[PDB]
């Protein structure tokens, strides 16, 4: 099975502080898209809210004619929508280009491939959802050492098209199902080869 990457779009809803950390381009395309011959699979769309301190200035006046400005940190709420995708081969189309898969982890979970909140050596962490990191690499000769076969993603709203169109929330063939994250009550899982 070939892995065409993941990506994540973002739209600011109040403030403009969040999409910097929420948006994630696809390594393979330079954009929020899938390589030719791959299909975007929409895993999830949700809004992230966050409290932050914004610097603001305000004028206090005595009799509207003697005025002074003061600037302070003020507590505000930032909100933004993220829309999460992964890329799956619709057909065999042109090969062998695709990404090596090196596990996933969050700020509060651990990556079974490396047993650390990290990716294997030479791998890039890509942002997905609010805090998931997806470990990815492009160099087969150094990556395959640290790569596990990848069997797809699926979520509470979207099945896994690699199962063998019907989109079943399942893992294909000889792959085992593992929980990635629960994002605002929505389950997101991934599939890897049977193993510890
Ligand atoms: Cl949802």
């Amino acid at each position: 099975f070939t892995f065409g990457g993941v990506y994540q779009e973002c739209t600011e809803l109040s403030g403009d502080v969040l999409c910097q950390n929420l948006e994630q381009k696809n390594l393979l395309t330079g954009d929020f898209s899938c390589p030719p011959g791959y299909s975007p699979v929409h895993l999830l769309s949700q809004t992230h809210e966050e409290g932050y301190s914004r610097l603001e200035c305000k004028k206090k006046c005595t009799l509207k004619i003697f005025c002074k400005t003061v600037c302070e940190d003020v507590f505000r709420v930032a909100k933004a929508e993220f829309r999460a995708y992964w890329c799956v081969a619709a057909g065999q189309v042109p090969d062998n280009s695709g990404l090596l898969f090196g596990g996933v982890f969050t700020d509060k979970t651990i990556n079974p491939m490396t047993n650390a909140q990290s990716c294997p050596a030479g791998y890039i962490p890509l942002n997905l959802f609010e805090s998931l990191k997806v470990c990815v690499s492009l160099d087969y000769e150094l990556g395959f050492k640290f790569s596990v076969p990848f069997g797809g993603f699926f979520s509470c709203i979207m099945g896994n098209p690699l199962v063998n169109a019907p989109s079943l929330k399942k893992c294909p063939g000889g792959f085992s199902q593992h929980l990635a994250v629960i994002s605002d009550g929505c389950q997101v899982s991934y599939c890897v080869k049977a193993g510890i």
